[PDB]
């Protein structure tokens, strides 16, 4: 009913909201009592007013639980329910060998994750690209595999956290979407959904980012933090570099092949190998399936070099009714793009920058992602061999390998890739690939 | 288009919009261009930024251009075109007085209407228990009537400022309808349609303000007054009393018969005097048929005595097509309600307080208003000699003589009186009838 208008008046007028009135006003989102208008107009009041800390909980809280609610408890497994999120990146790839290191170190890993949001990538996406992968089995299988393999990646039932859908799509139109507690309540609640015991949140900096400054991610990391204890999940972020592409290739299918690579010890990238080590002893730490940083180093280390983790993904992929030799074989599978080649720079130098919303963007023309929601996707597409910061350019050491459709989409990325990159003379200030950790 | 966030966000950020992005705004109001989400956001900016004069003459003049806007030059007429508007209230029959005064004192009155909505009857609802009055007389009948008898008063024959609609309904639900740009706004659009050289506005203040606050219902009569100049017409405000009953009287036909009586000069009520005549003072100095208070008062004592307004009326009722001889006869034409008994207090003791709101609320209930524009007046029901606050009431004093259709609806309606009205042991004290003008 239209006691919305009062909680909405209240808010307005500067008075924080209660637990029992933000629940009402979210669940009247779901079961659309409370009108688009009356949506924004709260939304507005909260970009002003902004929210307390217990607002902020109270806003999280009550969105997770307009939906299901996932519960482990019955299942009795041996380890903690764990789960990483980040707020994306081009080439950020590392919930693909986070969630089968951490599984084959004996956490739980129930990854419900999404399609890809304009420039970043999608991980879901990513996986479509192995042939018969299903992100859609039913619940039931779904905690067979958490079970049996440890780790799952799947897409998000429609059953969860539903009243984001609505005061999302709201938030889009009414230049309300860019508030850290609007933010916090989107990231988290669906997350939250799968009752985890720990969570890491991956919250990056630079160009590449979602917020527009350093001083923002690390107020938006504390707000997360911040709401996900307050949740009762144990929660650190770190503060992680976007400034470049943080994997050597962006697009899907490219991306899956450097994850089966890294698992393998085929090839490890050094500052995705950074940031995935540094998430997942975040996340065994966390679940006190390690003491300290370099123990659980130690068993990560181990897992990711002996192939266990390799084994997980590979059990995982064939879980999720992907190829059975998909680790070995990854080769046969994965989508090939039409031509590929490098890309020159027209001078010699240093790389000294990159805008890697830029590059991202690149990729989503050649059709590695989606404008629409309904835009379909060549899963071949995309960059390998990336060239990173500091590297020395000329004409044998070119600045990227081009996958694409056909020599009119390979110009038109050759173009943006070179305008993308910047070249100096000198190799340029060498940055940390974590900033800080964040806790409460 | 969706650059309709743009505006939002340029307006949220703390920004002057121009005249061309708010009617952009407003016509997309009436064309369905723009959504509700939108239209309570950019509400909502500006209940926080306020606004400024251009601002406020821009929001003003694109809703009033949004619809038809009338034009008086061609009839050639001596004497301005000058008008009364009111924020309303609970027995304020003043219109159907001022409007034959002003037009007896030689200006001319298109008085343009609505229904009642609230706890206040609109002056159309009164005028409709006048069998067979008629607030839709055609183009032409309109013009003729103004002519002759120099007044009319009807509902809108046309759409004047169309655009208040989805603004306002969108107002009412996001707790946006306080601010005082968008007020001015919707009040005064519909008003400078009807192409007036003068105008003067009523802000009632008290328990029957229309804003939260007497120093909020000051800035209204000041920003109405400041706009309406700026958009060319003369214009002057006067803040009165609503604490009580303007009028001895309250309903639709019981309004009407005081409002006659007040004319003939059978009773005057002098708290309705002091308002009444202070309006139609502000008529005469504005539209300049007078040169100040004193003159102005002469004058309108004048046609109060002399029987020349009563006689306006009169004229007035045949041309838009009641009765010609209501004037003398008008108890045989209104309807009289099936239960006419005084109500008491159940304590002895002087009116400390009277709920306005809840008393015009009390009518509704009764059959005297509609909740929905789709309901059946019944014009009989109602309230007379209403007690005044300072009087002191014992079992033989009657709160009010209650009109009501049944002994059922009468003893809700009774129990809403007494819920209307606070006695206690002292008297309260006297407030005056105007509280201030206010002009340039
Ligand atoms: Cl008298």
């Amino acid at each position: 009913m239209f006691l919305a208008q009062e909680i909405i008046r209240k808010k307005r007028d500067g008075h924080a909201l209660s637990d029992e009135e933000i629940r009402f006003f979210i669940n009247g989102i779901r079961d659309n009592t409370i009108s688009e208008g009356q949506i924004a107009a709260l939304a507005m009041t909260i970009f002003f007013h902004d929210m307390t800390m217990p607002e902020r909980v109270s806003l999280t809280m009550a969105m997770r639980d307009s939906g299901t609610v996932l519960d482990w408890k019955s299942l009795n497994l041996n380890g903690p329910i764990v789960d990483k999120h980040s707020t994306g990146g081009v080439g950020d790839v590392t919930s693909l060998m986070l969630g089968p290191m951490v599984a084959a170190c004996g956490g739980y890993v129930p990854m419900i994750s999404g399609r890809g949001l304009g420039h970043t990538g999608g991980t879901l996406d990513k996986l479509e690209a192995i042939p018969g992968f299903d992100i859609f089995p039913d619940d039931n299988r779904f905690r067979e595999i958490i079970q049996d393999v440890g780790v799952a990646i799947i897409g998000q039932t429609s059953s969860l956290a539903p009243a984001d859908k609505r005061f999302y799509a709201t938030r889009d139109i009414t230049a309300t979407v860019d508030s850290i507690p609007l933010i916090t309540g989107s990231i988290l609640a669906k997350k939250l959904a799968e009752g985890l015991d720990a969570l890491v949140m991956d919250v990056k900096v630079g160009s590449g980012a979602f917020m527009p400054t350093y001083e923002l991610s690390e107020a938006l990391a504390e707000a997360i933090v911040g709401v996900a204890n307050g949740a009762g999940v144990r929660t650190t972020a770190l503060l992680t570099d976007m400034n470049q592409v943080l994997a050597s290739s962006a697009g899907n299918a490219v991306e899956v092949r450097e994850a089966v690579q890294f698992l393998t010890g085929e090839y490890r990238n050094p500052r995705l190998f950074d940031v995935t080590m540094a998430l997942c002893v975040e996340m065994l730490i966390s679940g006190q399936l390690a003491k300290d940083d370099a123990e659980a180093r130690a068993k990560l280390q181990a897992v990711l070099d002996n192939g266990k983790a390799a084994e997980v993904f590979g059990r995982m992929v064939a879980a999720q009714k992907g190829p059975s030799d998909f680790v070995e074989n990854y080769d046969k599978y994965l989508p090939t793009a039409m031509l590929s080649k490098a890309v020159y720079a027209d001078t010699e130098g240093f790389i000294s920058a990159m805008d890697t919303r830029a590059l991202g963007m690149a990729v989503v023309s050649m059709g590695g992602g989606r404008r629409q929601a309904s835009d379909t996707i060549d899963y071949s597409v995309g960059f390998t061999d990336m060239a990173r910061l500091g590297d020395s350019i000329d004409g044998q050491r070119p600045l990227a390998v081009i996958h694409a459709k056909d020599e009119a989409s390979w110009q038109e990325a050759a173009k943006a890739v070179k305008a993308a990159i910047i070249l100096d003379d000198k190799a340029p200030a060498s940055t940390p690939s974590v900033y800080r950790r964040i806790t409460e």
